[PDB]
């Protein structure tokens, strides 16, 4: 410490960082800027790329799982999701109108592998992996809160996702992030789409 | 162990993990199909070239020796995945048209590791720290299917040409890209590169 994030006026590839940091009660100064990003700051140690930084958070925060298999585990659902992220970006800032359609019908086949893995945790009544909340938990939780967004119900046919989410969103400092000015006045992406 | 790799018939997402078990003196069984790439070690599963990368980084200890290497490593990583994406992209979807573009763009991208190499030891060691890490054996593969795309892509990054030049001499390695298994296969399952 301190932390410092530095990103557009956005919610985009920060918001997992942010709710990470609020629900483990840590305070941060926010850097906006206009017009790579997002860099952060943690005392002495300059960082960019998101997940960079969510791994770094999760090693000195200890969400990063208690043993090798977890760890493995962590940094593939990570993995999936940010595929999954990324194949949205492109959708919102390059081909919004036309391929949402094909996006939306897609979804579903992206969701199934982490319903999967929910039920084989504790019949997804813990976290995405392990007893312990972790990084991974925190990205994921935002992609689906953006997906809703995108296509309301898209989590019906997911009984363990829409639980998960219902669930996280109701930890009490992720609550009371989620219903911050800081994050409600902040727009989901940089175009106005989502 | 035992380690079995699963994929395509290709080189893409699996050479540089092959030339990391290469160099760390460990063997494998490779499992050819027609996602991928699976990965076994023991009773251990897993999916995504990177996790895979790292979990080889975590057992083999290559993933350095502090909080701020692991974290330098990741951020390293993360950029070779951004343009190997990119490169991905050309390859299988606009390569006749957008080949020019990408040549153009591209010491632009490598800028940035010529730089990082320069701030450690004058670029006369690794991409981060005194010592190999998994992170060195997947920018390395990325430099050379890029030297593949664009001769000369290098030509003004001295340091990165050293680079290349120096791990790529490693016995283990030179044995490696010199074995059948690996001149006998595309780099990519399109066939263009």
């Amino acid at each position: 410490p301190p932390y410092t994030i530095v990103y557009f006026p956005v919610r985009g590839r920060c918001e997992a960082m942010r709710m990470l940091l609020a629900d483990q009660g840590q305070s941060w100064k926010e850097e906006v800027v206009t017009i790579q990003l997002p860099k952060f700051e943690d005392g002495d140690l300059t960082l960019y790329q998101s997940n960079a930084i969510l791994r770094h958070l999760g090693r000195s925060l200890g969400l990063y799982g208690k043993n090798q298999r977890e760890a493995a585990q962590m940094d593939m659902v990570n993995d999936g999701v940010e595929d999954l992220r990324g194949k949205y970006v492109t959708l919102i800032y390059t081909n919004y109108e036309n391929g949402k359609n094909d996006y939306v019908k897609a979804l579903p086949g992206h969701l199934k592998p982490f319903e999967t893995l929910l039920s084989q945790n504790q019949g997804g009544k813990a976290f995405i992996v392990g007893d312990q909340i972790s990084f991974a938990d925190y990205n994921l939780l935002d992609l689906l809160l953006i997906h809703q967004v995108l296509a309301p119900g898209c989590l019906d046919n997911f009984p363990l996702l829409s639980a998960y989410v219902a669930r996280l969103s109701a930890r009490p400092k992720i609550k009371a992030f989620l219903s911050s000015p800081e994050h409600v006045n902040r727009p989901i992406n940089g175009n106005g789409k989502q």
